[PDB]
């Protein structure tokens, strides 16, 4: 009854992005802490599915945090906030989203 932790929205604008139900335990955990080559740390949650994003450019394998996957930058389709990455080109699953947990807001359906 009345769950308050069902939907993830863009923290900056409220755009609908994903659901707790769609969390994906990649390598046995949904949470992955990673750094980019600029040394920025991200707490990434893996989702099987997401919506309301805009995927920018073509995939790159360069410095992929997930073995066998190529990444594309995922912006909030509404406000342009960088919310994470779409991963593709791999196996089991072929694709998923790695979203930056602190750039989302969790709340009711
Ligand atoms: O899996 C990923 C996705 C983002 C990616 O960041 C950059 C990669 C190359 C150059 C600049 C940033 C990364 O390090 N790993
Ligand atoms: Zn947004």
């Amino acid at each position: 009854l009345a769950p308050g932790a069902s939907i993830f929205r863009c923290r900056q604008c409220g755009q609908t992005i994903s659901r707790r139900d769609w969390l994906l335990p990649m390598g046995g955990d949904h949470e992955h802490v990673v750094f980019n080559p600029a040394g920025m740390i991200f707490r990434v949650w893996c989702f099987s599915l997401a919506q309301g994003l805009r995927l920018i450019g073509a995939p790159s394998g360069e410095f992929s945090w997930f073995k066998g996957y190529d990444w594309t930058i995922a912006l909030c389709g509404q406000c342009g906030s960088h919310l994470g990455w779409h991963y593709e080109g791999g196996s089991q699953p072929q694709t998923f989203f790695g979203l930056i947990k602190d750039r989302l807001a969790e709340g009711p359906a």
